[PDB]
């Protein structure tokens, strides 16, 4: 709803770039005094294709219409007369990502375990609504303040058709495949389910600080090898349907790794859904904590 004229933007620094799009820190200030406001704004590519265009547009009216304590808030639109489109501003999270900020803060088990509670809030909530996010990685999860996390981009985000049970996909180059399902790997179809695997992931990235070197793409890669031709998504999808998964994060507690073994669970059915991790996290969080 919100309007930002583009005479009261000022900008400071490049924040990330996604899939389709590019994140900016700008300066919002309606006079040039102090009571300025700092605001991160979401530029898709004025090169993008007519796909992501459309897709852009829709982007922006679930951020319009998402509210949520752990889901980052939109606060408005200003038009991108350079690439005719939108920009879509939020509110900037100073801490940045769980990706950037844990492998220099070395954060306890029962904070991240709270993070791991909070993404799951957040995540219920996006399915309440009827919408898959596709994109669940620790990059994607905003640090607000040491006790509280918010889902930060919806650039992969749809819309669950009404009857369906699951979206269809049809595999891009920059799919996250080491954060899939092997469904959405295999048979190009997203479910609720398949964003509970992608948690998972997630929360293996939490519980290795998000350390480079113990990635989901380093270690997936470890275990496939990098000669592989164009099969680097079918060696991956015969591995997970052997059976083999990222492994149990050093200091990381038996239980949790069995939580996140059950995020991977090959049948799709038998995933528990975030609904039924709040309350698993919420008592596991409470255990930690003392
Ligand atoms: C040098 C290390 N950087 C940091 O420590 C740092 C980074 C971001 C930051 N604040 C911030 N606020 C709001 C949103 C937001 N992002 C939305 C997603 C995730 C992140 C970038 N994204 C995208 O680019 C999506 C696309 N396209 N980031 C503050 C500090």
């Amino acid at each position: 709803p919100t309007v930002f004229h583009k005479r009261y933007l000022k900008k400071i620094r490049d924040l990330g770039e996604g899939h389709f799009g590019k994140v900016s820190l700008y300066c919002y200030d309606p006079t040039n005094d102090g009571t300025g406001e700092m605001v991160a704004v979401k530029a898709l590519k004025a090169d993008a294709g007519p796909q992501h265009r459309s897709g852009w547009k829709q982007e922006i009216d679930i951020l319009r219409t998402l509210y949520h304590e752990h889901i980052i808030k939109y606060k408005g639109c200003c038009e991108d007369a350079g690439a005719a489109s939108l920009q879509l501003v939020m509110e900037y999270v100073p801490l940045g990502s769980l990706r950037d900020y844990l492998p220099r803060h070395s954060i306890g088990l029962a904070q991240l375990l709270l993070f791991a509670q909070q993404i799951c809030e957040g995540m219920a909530y996006l399915h309440s609504q009827h919408y898959i996010h596709r994109d669940l990685a620790a990059r994607n999860v905003l640090l607000d303040n040491d006790r509280l996390v918010k889902i930060g981009d919806f650039g992969l985000a749809k819309a669950v058709p009404e009857g369906h049970e699951y979206y269809r996909v049809r595999e891009d180059g920059d799919s996250p495949v080491f954060w899939y399902a092997p469904e959405c790997l295999k048979e190009y179809k997203f479910y609720y389910a398949s964003d509970v695997w992608s948690f998972g992931v997630t929360l293996y990235e939490l519980l290795t600080h998000c350390d480079s070197s113990q990635s989901p793409p380093t270690k997936f890669l470890e275990l496939i090898g990098i000669a592989q031709g164009q099969m680097t998504v079918l060696r991956l999808t015969e591995l997970l349907e052997r059976g083999e998964r990222l492994p149990r994060p050093d200091k990381c507690p038996a239980e949790v790794y069995h939580l996140m073994k059950n995020c991977w669970e090959t049948e799709a059915s038998f995933r528990p859904t975030f609904e039924n991790l709040i309350p698993i996290l919420k008592t596991v969080h409470e255990k930690y904590q003392g």
